[PDB]
């Protein structure tokens, strides 16, 4: 399959940069699949685990909170407020926040706390989902 110059960057620093056969990042609410040779596209990147496929039949899963996704003819750049490598994603950290929301949700008293706990649960669940998939990938 063809190859494209994909580069993932975040507010902390770059995460990926090289050749890719195909990448899939969540944008505009739906899953946008870019292929080597696609036309220029600019869509908002929403929270979701983007996958970067290489020419070696491999794929790299990365978690992005959401930001800006700029697609170029032979180049691809996805800016995310926060990018975490599937191999770097800390399960311990996510487990802490994941349980914090679960216990905070059941003890919901107002709408403010709920909005925060819920947002944390969904976010934490995303990071874990990205890891579990990479570390295992047996679905």
């Amino acid at each position: 399959m063809a190859t494209m110059q994909c580069d993932v960057v975040s507010v902390k620093e770059s995460i990926y940069s090289g050749a890719v056969t195909m990448l899939i990042a969540k944008g505009a609410g739906g899953e946008l699949g870019i292929l080597p040779g696609h036309a220029p596209l600019v869509t908002l990147l929403q929270p979701g685990p983007i996958r970067v496929l290489l020419e070696n039949g491999t794929e790299e899963i990365v978690y992005v909170s959401g930001g800006v996704l700029e697609v170029q003819p032979h180049v691809v750049t996805v800016l995310a407020d926060t990018a975490i490598r599937a191999d770097n994603l800390d399960e311990a950290a996510i487990l802490e926040a994941r349980k914090n929301a679960e216990q905070l949700l059941a003890n919901q008293k107002s709408d403010l706390d709920s909005a925060a706990a819920l947002a944390a649960l969904a976010e934490t669940a995303a990071q874990l989902e990205t890891i579990r998939k990479i570390k295992n990938r047996a679905q």
